[PDB]
């Protein structure tokens, strides 16, 4: 009945807890001492953090509980607008977006984005190809390269061409330091924070002018491609019979870019760490690349035959899911597990990474790399395994991800043998999501043509 | 290209190869001959067994094979149904009855039956710890008994009582009848026929009857009949109807009291065969089993237990064949090419014997190779089949097989008194037939 919390700062209740560069960590390690319900109190704040799949399959009862928007999404909201991630259920523009972009991510889909994302995967393998002898690469920065340039070329046919730059395209400079500017304000408004402020405001122009820019530029062309700009443009919501406004399909284009890119870089960074880790999955997985991907280009159908290569990125999303909490509110009054009554409108957030280690679902092994575990979907219970979030409000991405992420990965163990040539010590860096800093590996290229 | 073919009778071409009593272990030599793949003609039909890991990994792609049902499944269809195992994967009955039972066999649903796992398990230890100077514990017959009663007990609250009996119960008689019928079809009457609609209706009125019972009383138990009572398909909304939830109870009498209890069977050969891994197994037991009665958390923690357990699925695998169909025109391991329906059975027994996969030492019993499931090629391995159509049972399996087998460990001291010399009967499963052992109680009491 009683619920647990964490240790105070005073007036500042435990808002000061996330004064670290490591936050999602440290509640990880408050839910090991306080187990699968602790409360968090701040000016003005309270949430409560689910860690067990005994509550959250509860919290993820959508006539109970839906999406809440987090501090941190209303923070990102203030540039990526009512997009699909930072929009409430109940707003106009969230069912009408909903409805038309459904179409344009699903498995079937991803065939018209297919030859697009091996554009950016060749380029990707051939920069490897082209390292000289005892160079090294740097993981989770190249896997940022690629999974930026893929949704930039099937977002809006746009080419970033982060391989041929050290310093990013400047809209991913203000796209990331706006996001960093809005994690920073988690942990922090005094007058120092002038500077800031203007910097904030220049990146969103940065980012809104480009992306109107190239919204503009297509409509005045006509132009069709393959990419969801092109989809926006002409879709339609059956219900209302409205398409997206000029301003909306601008806020879907920068959470795309937002969503997707960090979160997937993250889950291609620790499949590879623990690939590197673990030479019996390694080497099991790339047995089935160089069994399936028998063409110089994978094709679409030679993606979904890897099913191993799968099973890798789903245990690495276990371990550490790149998105790591999503916040849900109280539709009602109601009792969660039959001890925690909760008022309408209270304010739940579920700690992915500790439901991926309940030990009552998953056994004790929890912390071991074994995508054995997912050798047969059906194992898994339900509301187990939630990297994607929950619902309706779930990732609207993850079909895209998954190929992608599938797709990179196969050819990555098709064309190179891996070395931990520094026995990278796991060091998680966390921004708007999580990914290994400071991960290297040595490739030596096994001169497979492409 | 040309397909191996084991040798022909004119216009019965292959099937007079499967009028013996051993015919999967006639299978296995015909590959030792012929090797990973040799095409089986009989009149009117046409497979291909298969038994190399590099074209099994091939057929248990899903996109390429679905579940085919083999004569023998078809002839157990006539008394199990449309129920799990004899069901096509097209049939609405099959993924419906799927979405509403996987939550009931999960490894969690293991913690909600394991009390009347220990209840029949208890009953085994007591009759060996009652047993004089000098009997002999006739070892298939008592894991038959055990399975048997625990499937009962767990599946719809029933108890056949198989410790209280020389003669099985009524039910148990008309199964293993039906069975034996289904099976001799294959190497194969007025009188068979009658026989065998009259043992259906055996085992129908009973099932029936209890669920009937079930219903008219209300009651709510831990077991699989009240789950399917009150379960709901969350695809179509619907229920199981009464008739499909006869053909589940049935299925999982047949599916699961012989291919768990030979595992048992083979499991405690081995061991008696193996002094050492023996050792090391009863070490274990006596080190986690520390309470008189065995929770679900330390079953869990029996890990090399589990391992001689996956060991002896690997050299005599209890359900040792399925068969699949090709969904579409595709080409085998890139020199067999198939049509679109063409059948395969893989023989489970020869794949487990894989010299590439399980290196030159194929026959010897070594737990110790499964412990690392990574380091395990992948489709190597494959004592519950395949897929979406896997055995559903297998956590069951495992968790009683696991739970017995620790207990047995634990109280017991055995001995091959006979030096028994391995004779391997086969109806729809495996088991070793006559194989006896003495027990020494070590006086631990439950
Ligand atoms: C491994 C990669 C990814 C992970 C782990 C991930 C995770 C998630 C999670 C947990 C949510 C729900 C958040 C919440 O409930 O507040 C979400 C929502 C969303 N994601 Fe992803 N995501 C990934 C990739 C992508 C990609 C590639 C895209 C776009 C191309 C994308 C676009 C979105 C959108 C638009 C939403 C909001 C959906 C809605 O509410 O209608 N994500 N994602
Ligand atoms: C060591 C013991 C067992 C072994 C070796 C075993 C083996 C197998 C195999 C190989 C299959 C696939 C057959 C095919 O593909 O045609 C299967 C399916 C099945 N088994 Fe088991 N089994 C065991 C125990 C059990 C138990 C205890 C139960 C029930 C409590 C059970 C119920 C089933 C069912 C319902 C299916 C069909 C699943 C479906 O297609 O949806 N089995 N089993």
């Amino acid at each position: 009945k009683e619920m647990p919390q964490p240790k105070t700062f005073g007036e500042l209740k435990n808002l000061p807890l996330l004064n670290t560069d490591k936050p999602v960590q440290a509640l990880m390690k408050i839910a090991d001492e306080l187990g699968e319900i602790f409360k968090f109190e701040a000016p003005g704040r309270v949430t409560r953090y689910l860690s067990s799949q005994r509550l959250i399959k509860e919290a993820c009862d959508e006539s109970r509980f839906d999406k809440n928007l987090s501090q941190a999404l209303k923070f990102v909201r203030d540039f990526a607008g009512d997009g699909l991630a930072t929009s409430w259920t109940h707003e106009k523009n969230w069912k009408k977006a909903h409805n038309i972009l459904l179409p344009s991510f699903s498995q079937q889909a991803m065939k018209g984005y297919h030859a697009m994302m091996v554009d950016i995967a060749v380029q990707l393998v051939q920069k490897w190809e082209r390292l000289n002898a005892d160079e090294h690469i740097e993981v989770p920065e190249d896997m940022t390269r690629l999974t930026l340039d893929t949704i930039g070329l099937c977002g809006f046919n746009y080419r970033f061409n982060s391989f041929y730059r050290d310093q990013p395209h400047p809209f991913i400079t203000s796209m990331v330091r706006a996001l960093d500017e809005a994690m920073n304000k988690l942990q922090r408004d005094d007058p120092a924070y002038d500077e800031n402020k203007r910097q904030f405001q220049e990146d969103i122009k940065v980012m809104n002018d480009l992306v109107d820019k190239i919204i503009a530029d297509r409509k005045a062309s006509g132009e069709q491609s393959d990419d969801l700009l092109t989809h926006m443009l002409n879709g339609k919501d059956p219900e209302t019979g409205e398409p997206l406004d000029d301003e909306n399909i601008r806020y879907q284009i920068i959470t795309f870019l937002i969503a997707g890119h960090e979160t997937t870089s993250g889950l291609l960074s620790f499949a590879l760490y623990f690939l590197v880790k673990n030479p019996h999955v390694l080497q099991k997985a790339a047995e089935e690349a160089a069994r399936v991907l028998v063409d110089p280009v994978p094709s679409y159908k030679q993606v979904k035959q890897l099913k191993y290569v799968g099973m890798v990125l789903n245990e690495a999303l276990r371990l550490w899911p790149t998105a790591p909490a999503f916040s849900l509110y109280a539709k009602e009054d109601t009792v969660l597990g039959g001890e925690y009554p909760l008022e309408k409108g209270d304010e739940l957030m579920v700690l992915i990474p500790q439901l991926h280690r309940d030990k009552t679902i998953w056994g004790d092994d929890v912390e071991e790399f074994r995508p054995e575990r997912f050798e047969n979907p059906s194992a898994i219970p339900q509301h187990a395994f939630k990297p994607f979030g929950n619902g309706q409000r779930a990732c609207i991405g993850q079909q895209f991800a998954l190929h992608e992420a599938t797709l990179v990965l196969g050819m990555m163990l098709k064309h190179f043998d891996f070395e931990d040539h520094t026995n990278y010590e796991l060091d998680i860096k966390e921004t708007l999501t999580l990914k290994p800093e400071g991960f290297v590996v040595k490739a030596k290229s096994k001169k497979i043509p492409l």
